[PDB]
């Protein structure tokens, strides 16, 4: 067998046709892209574990990750971190999203998937972030989602010079890539709902200098 960092990755990947990703959520008022990115990169490698996948809980990491800050922003690598020392992460049915920070409310009966550990991606290196959408699955990524031709994005490739790689603000989900009209892009996974963008996701420019920093903190969680 020859492993993920060696060879030819497929010029073409979607795991929306394979279903190893879930409909859009909305993460409302409350500052939780990294909940709702790190359940997204984990749903995916349930899938690959155990053939089934499922809505995974992003307020089981809202009100348990002690080293986020719930609604005030944090890390997908310390969720990744929880859930295996934990033993568990909740699902979405068995602990909803409310948009608040709670108490932590984990009960191992509604646990739904594991995790035993992380890889973090290459910094800004485009193309390992590619090789791991291709071979791993969905890869959590964070971005500058601050200006105003992001969040009024609705369709194209999207690419924004002043994008800053070093300002990271906004966690998503890488869920596979491509190319449209000449443009090699990232499809990406947004949480501001259905009615954002084009059914919530957005096209980013691939190996364009690692625009808005789409490989600066990459990384997936492993099953
Ligand atoms: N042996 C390897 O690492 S090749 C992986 C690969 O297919 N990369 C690519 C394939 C198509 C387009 C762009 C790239 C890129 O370099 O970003």
């Amino acid at each position: 067998y020859i492993p993920e960092w060696e060879g030819r990755a497929p010029d073409s990947v979607d795991y929306r046709k394979k279903g190893y990703v879930t409909p859009v959520k909305n993460q409302g008022q409350c500052g939780s892209s990294w909940a709702f990115s790190s359940v997204g990169a984990l749903e995916g490698q349930l899938k690959k574990k155990t053939g089934k996948l499922l809505n995974l809980s992003p307020q089981n990491l809202v009100d348990c990750v002690s080293e986020n800050d719930g609604c005030g922003g944090g890390y997908m690598t310390n969720a990744f971190q929880y859930v295996q020392k934990n033993r568990g992460i909740d699902s979405e049915d068995a602990y909803p999203y409310v948009g608040q920070e709670e108490s932590c409310m984990y009960n191992p009966t509604g646990k739904a998937a594991k995790c035993r550990g992380y890889r973090e991606i290459p910094e800004g290196n485009e193309k390992a972030l590619k090789r791991a959408v291709a071979r791993v699955g969905p890869v959590s990524v964070a971005i500058d989602a601050s200006l105003t031709s992001f969040q009024f994005y609705s369709k194209g490739v999207y690419y924004d010079e002043s994008c800053n790689s070093d300002n990271l603000n906004h966690a998503v989900l890488a869920v596979g890539y491509g190319i449209q009209k000449g443009n090699k892009h990232w499809i990406i996974k947004n949480s501001w709902g259905e009615n954002w963008g084009n059914k919530g996701y957005i096209l980013m420019a691939r190996n364009k200098n690692n625009a808005c920093g789409i490989a600066n903190l990459a990384s997936f969680p492993k099953m």
